[PDB]
């Protein structure tokens, strides 16, 4: 949270204006439904149009401006218009400069960036007009998407644009920029490579982007970048441009444009796809937003007392289920996917979104392209939006196609998010087989008290780390005193192992591969650069373990048995094994998928000992993978195994 005490007043309005139909009353999303496309500002050097919903507001005008902090130059009464719209047209090429909206809503004056602006000056203070055509890059027209036939042939790999490139061995040029992931060939310490070139070669699918829509002066300073600074960014200020700071001007509204768009096409012909994390559960300050100088008590979600619900602990919720907030959440997630060629969604506190947005959102990007993914934090949390509304994972049976993170597999392999020195099903804790079998099979009703929240394994996504939380090495550290280094990094691997075999779409927390630590940090959100860069210096000196995880990924590529598209297909083929204490064995039979192979045996050893294992009689196993803990295929088969990690045996066909 960065909402402050607002040294002001907010007036809802006089009635009168609106029929004596209040903004808080129920009857008052029935009036003002506008539904045209044009809400906000459309430049052309003929004429610019411009179009502001703000039905409670007596006046409004055009605040026109020369310079980004600059007096205004010309201050133009707007023309009440439809459904609680106001328009405007300025005949004169109004290229290069710069508006607000001035509304008089009760007795308050305020002025506002544009909800709608699509370009900013610096801070996001004043909306920017341009053409954005001429942000294009070179050949954008013929921007192409890497193919995805299934949400779960995904591998997710979340990245912060900061952390990617500010190490100051990353040899990358434009250190924490959009432009610095562009950047091939580049090389860290002992010339391995990095960045871009180390994401394309491990394999991953996605990149899944935090906040890259403007976040608040709070969080980074855009006017004072040479100064030390970091931010996650979930502090939403203008939902519909990009974050300045990570632009190489953010005094130059056309450069963060056109350099985002210069990395998403960077990205598509080097075979990667981008996930946008955005955050329209809440905004950075609900005093201070433009919405509530526009439309006070509309778009953020109040008590019955009249005080902001603060289901999220940001200090406000965006109210997505009024009518015109649904309109702009959708419009909004449209723009991203037209103007920049995002290929996919991850909604931060899903379960503040209502149902009902939820399924607009997918319908309307299965219209355009359903290969587009939309995955969500779908946690139970509470809020004066009525619990049967919630899209969360209570309520995942009437959200079909939209993935949840799996908190349970999370908590089941690596042990207890919050208490931090409890162990998991990898660090030798009892009695979690049962909570990484229900992973395994993707979280749906498998059978049993095998069941979690998913009805098809498109619904579940499967992580052992994120940004939140320690990471999966300072959590197996904080759990496993007296363990040595070795001992640590064999479970760490076995960690990761079970995300890549287990049915659903794989997540991976960008570093995971080089066994990211923040040095016991637990909430690394304004943390300096120190704890949140990727040390490519730890890379360089991991990449045996590099190798690894890109040798797990392309185990996973090999073997549609691990990706089945459907429940029915995980019950029909997927086949849980006896198995001792701290082991978990399955087998994927007949040729589940397409797989190559008759049937495939996974093993999950997280005892350190030897063990004779029982094979089922399903033809001639032969090792596929973790052949180093193998000491014997006894073709009545078994399988003698000694250590740590994960084994994989296939029947040819
Ligand atoms: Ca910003
Ligand atoms: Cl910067
Ligand atoms: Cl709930």
């Amino acid at each position: 949270s960065v909402q402050k005490e607002f040294h002001g007043t907010i007036d809802y309005g006089d009635v009168t204006v609106t029929g004596g139909i209040s903004v808080f009353d129920a009857k008052f999303d029935e009036l003002y439904v506008y539904d045209g496309d044009d809400l906000g500002a459309v430049y052309a050097p003929e004429e610019t149009r411009f179009r502001l919903w703000a039905p409670t507001a007596s006046e409004a005008f055009v605040v026109l401006y020369e310079t980004e902090d600059g007096m205004p130059v010309k201050e133009l009464p707007m023309k009440r218009d439809v459904q609680g719209t106001w328009t405007l047209t300025v005949a004169e090429d109004c290229g290069g400069l710069f508006y607000t909206y001035r509304v008089k809503v009760g007795e308050q004056w305020n002025e506002a960036v544009d909800p709608y602006a699509k370009a900013v000056g610096v801070n996001g203070t004043k909306t920017a007009i341009l053409d954005l055509r001429s942000t294009n890059p070179e050949g954008w027209e013929n921007d192409q998407k890497p193919p995805l036939a299934s949400p779960t042939d995904a591998v997710i790999y979340e990245l912060h644009v900061r952390d990617l490139s500010i190490h100051p061995q990353s040899g990358i040029r434009e250190k924490g920029k959009f432009l610095g992931l562009t950047e091939e060939g580049t090389r860290g310490p002992n010339g391995i490579p990095t960045g871009l070139d180390h994401i394309t070669g491990l394999g991953v699918t996605h990149v899944q982007l935090l906040p890259i829509y403007d976040y608040s002066q709070e969080s980074v300073d855009e006017s004072r970048l040479d100064e030390p600074h970091y931010n996650w960014g979930y502090d939403p200020q203008n939902y519909n441009v990009p974050e300045g700071s990570y632009s190489t001007d953010p005094h130059n509204p056309a450069a963060r444009i056109l350099e985002l768009k210069r990395l998403i096409q960077k990205l598509h012909a080097r075979g990667l796809r981008v996930i946008m994390d955005v955050v329209y559960n809440h905004v950075y300050d609900g005093y201070l937003i433009h919405f509530t100088k526009l439309v006070p008590g509309y778009y953020l979600r109040y008590k019955a007392d009249r005080t902001f619900s603060d289901g999220t602990f940001c200090g406000n919720e965006c109210a997505s289920e009024r009518p015109i907030m649904r309109k702009y959440i959708i419009e909004s997630i449209l723009h991203w996917v037209r103007e920049y060629h995002i290929d996919g969604f991850r909604f931060d506190l899903m379960g503040m979104i209502d149902i009902e947005t939820m399924n607009e959102i997918r319908r309307r990007l299965d219209e355009i392209d359903p290969t587009i993914l939309t995955i969500g934090e779908g946690w139970m949390m509470e809020t004066v939006l009525p619990k049967e509304l919630r899209a969360n994972q209570d309520n995942a049976e009437k959200l079909p196609g939209i993935g949840m993170f799996n908190d349970g597999m999370r908590d089941a392999v690596k042990g207890d998010i919050f208490i931090f020195d409890r162990k998991g099903f990898i660090s030798g804790g009892d009695g979690f087989e049962d909570g990484v079998k229900r992973g395994v099979a993707g979280g749906i009703n498998y059978g049993g008290q095998l069941r979690q929240f998913a009805v098809e394994p498109v619904q579940s996504v499967n992580y052992v780390e994120c940004h939140d939380n320690h990471t999966l090495w300072d959590k197996i550290e904080l759990s496993t005193p007296g363990a040595s280094d070795e001992e640590r990094r064999a479970m760490h691997r076995l960690a990761s192992a079970i995300v890549l075999t287990s049915q659903g779409i794989p997540f991976l927390h960008a570093g995971q591969e080089f066994m990211r630590t923040k040095g016991g940090v637990e909430n690394s959100y304004k943390s300096p650069i120190e704890v949140n860069w990727l040390d490519w210096e730890r890379c360089a000196a991991h990449q045996d373990d590099v190798s690894y995880m890109r040798s797990l990924i392309a185990l996973r590529k090999a073997h549609p048995a691990f990706r089945l598209k459907t429940a029915d297909e995980i019950r029909a083929h997927l086949r849980f094994e006896a198995a001792p204490p701290h082991t978990v064995a399955f087998t994927l039979r007949d040729h589940a998928g397409g797989d190559p192979d008759r049937h495939l045996y996974v093993l999950y050893n997280a005892n350190p000992g030897a063990l004779s294992l029982e094979l089922p009689a399903l033809g001639p196993w032969e090792v596929r993978f973790g052949g180093e803990h193998v000491l014997a295929l006894e073709a009545g088969a078994r399988l003698e195994v000694r250590g740590v990690g994960v084994v994989v045996l296939a029947v040819p066909r």
